[PDB]
Formats: structure tokens, sequence, C-alpha cells
């Protein structure tokens, strides 16, 4: 499940893999499934939910990094 | 410039728009242009340029709210 993923930052390959679902999931949740499907199959991602956790990542990340 | 980017966590609506042009520049940067531009189109994003900050957000992100 996404909602227990632990991150290791110098695993630049896994966080790779880790953001372009949590970019699938994004535009699911956004109701843009053609986008998502199509981006799914170019990157080979493992099944991804509907999920804006993206987001809220991007907002922590920001104020971490500012 | 993206770089500059001071986020308000309260505006969720500028911080989706912030989240899609990060997400079209991460496309860009990985060389998915095609997919990049029709996701802009789509959106009606302001312009992106490539880079990989989303990665970096993302990876800082995850750290903060776990
Ligand atoms: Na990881
Ligand atoms: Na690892
Ligand atoms: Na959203
Ligand atoms: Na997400
Ligand atoms: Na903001
Ligand atoms: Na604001
Ligand atoms: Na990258
Ligand atoms: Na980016």
């Amino acid at each position: 499940h996404m909602r227990d993923e632990i991150l290791d930052p110098s695993n630049l390959v896994k966080n790779r893999e880790i953001l372009y679902r949590l970019m699938i999931s994004q535009l699911m949740y956004d109701g843009l499934e053609k986008f998502a499907m199509e981006l799914s199959m170019l990157v080979k991602a493992d099944q991804c939910a509907p999920s804006e956790r993206l987001l809220h990542v991007m907002i922590a990340g920001m104020q971490t990094l500012s």
C-alpha cells in the first residue's frame, strides 16, 4: 500500500518508480483516467489507486525545502 | 520561476496548479514530451521548463510526513 511506503533517499531508481505511481494516482483522483492509464503503460507502473497523496506530499516537501 | 515559488498551504487551488506544473516539468525532464504537452493543454498550465524538482520535493515531503 502507498500509505505504508517508507523512503530510502539514496535509492533514486525506486524513488522515481514511487513518484510515477503517485503521479498516476493523482491523475486518477482528478478524473484524468485515459491520461493516467497511458502513463502507466509507458512506465510499466504497479497498480495505483486514486489518491491526492502527491498534492499533500508536495505541500510538505516544498515547506521543508524552503 | 519555479525555483522561487513560496507556498501558501491554505490555497489548495493554487497548490494544485503548482503540482501540475511540477508534473509537466518532470515528464519533460524524463523525455516524455508528447505526454507533457497533452497534459499542459488539458489543464491550461503556465510555461514549464524540464526539471526533476518534483522528485526532490517528493523525497523531502515523504520524509517530513513520516
Ligand atoms: Na525508497
Ligand atoms: Na533501498
Ligand atoms: Na486534487
Ligand atoms: Na497521489
Ligand atoms: Na501557494
Ligand atoms: Na495564497
Ligand atoms: Na528523474
Ligand atoms: Na519537476
